[PDB]
């Protein structure tokens, strides 16, 4: 099985997922995998919040089980191996009424730039 | 060596209602290192702290340790980084593998009030 999920939307309130860069099209993340991925945090005037890239720290999580944004959970899993995307995701997604403290502000749409580097021992 | 969690009472709730797992609490809390400084505190915001507890929420000793504590209680908690942040920590508040100490009053159970 192939595929390219060049725009993937789930809801408005929601995740948008707009692929960048392909990846191989064949490799998805499902619920239980452990994902690497590098990214950048940015809020909807540009300003970064974060980013693994900055500190050279790849990012690793299971994905699919609520331990991260619900953005990320659904998000991800519509990326193959190596592919490089953006999602955009409405506070109901991300970190809601209250934010992050510290970083995120209340009601903040998140813009992560996500590149999907591995999918348990597969590496892009 | 020893790890876990240990409460100690500082002045007695009603010693009646107690939080059962899936419950919501209604907290004040300081949080501090075992050098003594502050890292947290909803008692400086004056803004009491809620959760759902016993359901993952939070780090395991509060989890474990709440449960334990009646409506009004106050309590410290001491929790081994094992039951706390472990060797992650908090990025920019705990360091890895930091024994905290929370003082905690249990202010609410549901809509329970003292
Ligand atoms: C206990 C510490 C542990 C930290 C790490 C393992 C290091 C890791 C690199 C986090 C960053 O450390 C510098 C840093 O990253 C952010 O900057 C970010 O960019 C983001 O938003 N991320 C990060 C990338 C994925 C999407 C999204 C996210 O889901 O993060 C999760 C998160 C914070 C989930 C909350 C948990 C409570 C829950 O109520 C809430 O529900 C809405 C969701 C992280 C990975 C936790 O699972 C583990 C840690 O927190 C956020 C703002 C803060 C976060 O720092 C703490
Ligand atoms: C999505 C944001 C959301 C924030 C709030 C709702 C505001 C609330 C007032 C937290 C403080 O905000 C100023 C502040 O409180 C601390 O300072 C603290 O004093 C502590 O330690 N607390 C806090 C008191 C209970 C015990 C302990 C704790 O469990 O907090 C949880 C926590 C951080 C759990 C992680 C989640 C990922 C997981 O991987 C990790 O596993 C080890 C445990 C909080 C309440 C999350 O449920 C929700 C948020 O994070 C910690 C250091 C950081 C925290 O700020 C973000």
């Amino acid at each position: 099985f192939e595929a390219q999920k060049i725009e993937w939307h789930e809801g408005s309130s929601g995740v948008t997922k707009e692929l960048k860069s392909p990846g191989n099209g064949v490799d998805f993340p499902k619920k239980g995998d452990f994902v690497t991925i590098h990214y950048t945090g940015r809020l909807t005037d540009g300003s970064k919040f974060d980013s693994s890239v900055d500190r050279n720290e790849p990012f690793q999580t299971q994905i699919g089980t609520g331990r991260v944004i619900k953005g990320w959970d659904e998000g991800v899993p519509q990326m193959s191996l190596g592919e490089k995307a953006v999602l955009t995701i409405t506070p109901d997604y991300g970190y809601g009424a209250r934010g992050f403290p510290g970083v995120i502000p209340g009601n903040s749409t998140l813009i992560f730039e996500v590149e999907l580097l591995g999918i348990n021992n597969k590496r892009a």
